[PDB]
């Protein structure tokens, strides 16, 4: 029975191994990775993997890991798939805590753009699950924290997260986390998963899928929000990406809005994440 050597970068930066026989479906190598990470809340997440065109793909826990990486290296990351709009919600400690750390990944890569002062904060509750009550000992005037905080980091905003930090004596590393989590989740990028393509006009747009809906950014000022009650259908035909919206009430025909997407595969990509969080976010 031949059997795979899989890679899978963990949230937390550290590599694990472990090998799936070859014809293996996707949820067999996500249960071994969730079994190691002590993760019984499951459903929030997922295997990433990079194609031939160097995409972030979701590994489909439902077909054959052969199927999917095709030509590719056995090499995986575990990903929050699913933001929750409410993690208070979340039942256990320890999905908040790997929330956090894709969520801290998500602000150090730009992903998630954030003002000074919420980064600050971030950080600040970073800083308190990790090394608990402030200490003057390991700061003085000069200090700069090993913890990346922000996609360019300041003097001004190291001094900021010591403030801050400062202010959380006593508190433990579930409720730090759980205010990094209260304060993350209303950040407007927070859970949009970005597609570049272009509008019937050729313009360049991006389409935003998350909890709510989506959301198409035709600049700064004008962004369309299609709630999830609003969308009626979505399609994917060549390398085009369809959005069935339904009439207003006392109107007959639902409108249709095209998108051109790079390429057939990342229209197909953007149809899968948008099912896919229809259907979770129908539920939650
Ligand atoms: C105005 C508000 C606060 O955000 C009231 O709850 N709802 C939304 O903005 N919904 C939405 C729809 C589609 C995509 C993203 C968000
Ligand atoms: C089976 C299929 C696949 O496309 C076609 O009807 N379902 C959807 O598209 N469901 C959907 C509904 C509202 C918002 C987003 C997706």
């Amino acid at each position: 029975p031949k059997s795979m050597q899989c890679k899978v970068i963990l949230l937390d930066g550290s590599e694990y191994t472990c090998d799936v026989e070859k014809r293996s479906r996707g949820q067999v190598l996500f249960d071994k990775v969730c079994e190691h990470l002590n993760l019984l809340e499951k459903d929030y997440f997922g295997l990433t993997y990079r194609d031939a065109e160097n995409q972030k793909n979701w590994l489909d826990p439902a077909k054959e890991i052969k199927k999917q990486v095709r030509s590719g290296a056995w090499h995986f990351s575990f990903n929050v798939k699913f933001y929750p709009p409410d993690p208070a919600q979340l039942s256990e400690d320890i999905t908040r805590y790997y929330l956090c750390l894709q969520l801290r990944d998500d602000i150090v890569s730009g992903r998630l753009p954030c003002s000074f002062v919420t980064l600050a904060l971030l950080g600040s509750y970073t800083v308190q699950s990790e090394l608990g009550d402030y200490d003057p000992d390991e700061c003085g005037s000069d200090y700069i924290s090993e913890f990346r905080f922000a996609p360019n980091h300041t003097k001004e905003l190291e001094d900021k997260v010591i403030e801050l930090h400062k202010s959380h004596r006593g508190m433990t590393p579930a409720e730090a986390e759980m205010h990094f989590l209260e304060n993350a989740k209303k950040l407007s990028m927070y859970g949009v998963d970005l597609h570049h393509a272009k509008d019937s006009e050729g313009v360049e747009i991006m389409l935003g899928v998350c909890a709510s809906g989506l959301l198409i950014y035709r600049d700064r000022l004008r962004i369309n929000r299609f709630a999830w009650p609003k969308v009626l259908k979505i399609s994917y035909k060549r390398n085009n990406f369809y959005i069935k919206i339904r009439p207003g009430e006392f109107e007959q025909f639902e409108s249709t809005i095209g998108f051109k997407l790079p390429n057939h595969r990342a229209a197909k990509r953007l149809w899968k994440v948008c099912v896919e969080h229809h259907t979770f976010f129908r539920l939650l």
